């Protein structure tokens, strides 16, 4: 979900 939340890898609390 990183892809289109935060950056890419890194979304929320989780990983990537």
């Amino acid at each position: 979900v990183a892809r289109g939340w935060k950056r890419k890898c890194p979304l929320f609390g989780k990983g990537g």
